[PDB]
C-alpha cells in the first residue's frame, strides 16, 4: 500500500543524481531502519493540487509487477518527495558506458525484453510512463532491470498542453512525433520512447541526435531521419527498432508484440548482435 509519511520518518543522506526537476538521495526509512532512495520535487514543479497528486501517488503504488518500480511511500508538504525501494547497481544508462568492454548479447537483449514486459504491464493497467530512457531504467541485477519514474511526467504536468514549465526541459529526442508537435501522449507514443530507449543501449550509452539541438528534432524527423545502425546491430535488430519509429503510431509495433520478438532473439544472442570477445 501507500504509506504517508513525515518529515521525521526518513533522513536522505547522500545526492544519488540530480534534475531540473528535483534530486535523488539515498537515504533511510524508520517506518527499524531499511535503506530507500528519496526524490524530491523543487517546491512549485508541479502544476497539481495535493489533492491530485496524491490520487497519482496510489496508482504509482498499485504498480506491481516485477521490472517496474514500486512507489513505498510519500511525504507531501510544500515539496512532494518520493520513496522507493534502492537498486544496488543504479541507472543502467551509467552501467552500460562503465561496462562497455564487459557486456554481452545475452544481457542486452533480456533487459530489452524486460523493459517490453513492464511497459507491457502497464499498457494492461491503461497507463502510459510518458517518459521512457535508459536514464530511467534501473538495475536491480544485471540480470533484472526495472522501469522508474511511472507517473512523474504526469505529476510534472507533461500531459497539460498548456502548461509551460519554466527551466523544465522535455525529452524531445525521446519523443514521438505527435507528442513533439500535439503534446498527444499514448501507449503507442510509448513504443518510440521504447525503441531510443534500445538504441541507446546497443550504443552503450552514446547521446541520441548528438550536436543536433533540440528545436530541430521534428523538422529531421519530418525528413525521414532516424538514429543510425548501431556497429553492434544485426539488420534485424535494427529493423525493429525502426519500426518503433514510423509516423503512423498504429502501425508500430505494440510491446506485446516486441516481447516475443526479443525473446526470440535472446534464446540464439550471437546470432542478432555482434560484439567482440564475447
Ligand atoms: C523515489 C524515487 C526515484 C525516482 C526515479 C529515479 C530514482 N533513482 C533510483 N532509485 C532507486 N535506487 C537507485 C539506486 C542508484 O544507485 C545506487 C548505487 O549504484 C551506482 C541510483 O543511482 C543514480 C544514478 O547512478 C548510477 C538511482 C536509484 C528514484
Amino acid at each position: 500500500l501507500l504509506r504517508i509519511l513525515k518529515e521525521t520518518e526518513f533522513k536522505k543522506i547522500k545526492v544519488l543524481g540530480s534534475g531540473a526537476f528535483g534530486t535523488v538521495y539515498k537515504g533511510l526509512w524508520i517506518p527499524v531502519k531499511i535503506p530507500v532512495a528519496i526524490k524530491e520535487l523543487r517546491e512549485a514543479t508541479s502544476p497539481k493540487a495535493n489533492k491530485e497528486i496524491l490520487d497519482e501517488a496510489y496508482v504509482m503504488a498499485s504498480v506491481d509487477n516485477p521490472h517496474v518500480c514500486r512507489l513505498l511511500g510519500i511525504c507531501l508538504t510544500s515539496t512532494v518527495q518520493l520513496i522507493t525501494q534502492l537498486m544496488p547497481f543504479g541507472c543502467l544508462l551509467d552501467y552500460v558506458r562503465e561496462h562497455k568492454d564487459n557486456i554481452g548479447s545475452q544481457y542486452l537483449l533480456n533487459w530489452c525484453v524486460q523493459i517490453a514486459k513492464g511497459m507491457n504491464y502497464l499498457e494492461d493497467r491503461r497507463l502510459v510512463h510518458r517518459d521512457l530512457a535508459a536514464r530511467n531504467v534501473l538495475v536491480k541485477t544485471p540480470q533484472h532491470v526495472k522501469i522508474t519514474d511511472f507517473g512523474l511526467a504526469k505529476l510534472l504536468g507533461a500531459e497539460e498542453k498548456e502548461y509551460h514549465a519554466e527551466g523544465g526541459k522535455v525529452p524531445i529526442k525521446w519523443m514521438a512525433l505527435e507528442s513533439i508537435l500535439h503534446r498527444i501522449y499514448t501507449h503507442q507514443s510509448d513504443v518510440w520512447s521504447y525503441g531510443v530507449t534500445v538504441w541507446e543501449l546497443m550504443t552503450f550509452g552514446s547521446k541520441p541526435y548528438d550536436g543536433i539541438p533540440a528545436s530541430e528534432i521534428s523538422s529531421i524527423l519530418e525528413k525521414g531521419e532516424r538514429l543510425p545502425q548501431p556497429p553492434i546491430c544485426t539488420i534485424d535488430v535494427y529493423m525493429i527498432m525502426r519500426k518503433c519509429w514510423m509516423i503512423d503510431a498504429d502501425s508500430r509495433p505494440k510491446f506485446r508484440e516486441l516481447i516475443i520478438e526479443f525473446s526470440k532473439m535472446a534464446r540464439d544472442p550471437q546470432r542478432y548482435l555482434v560484439i567482440q570477445g564475447d
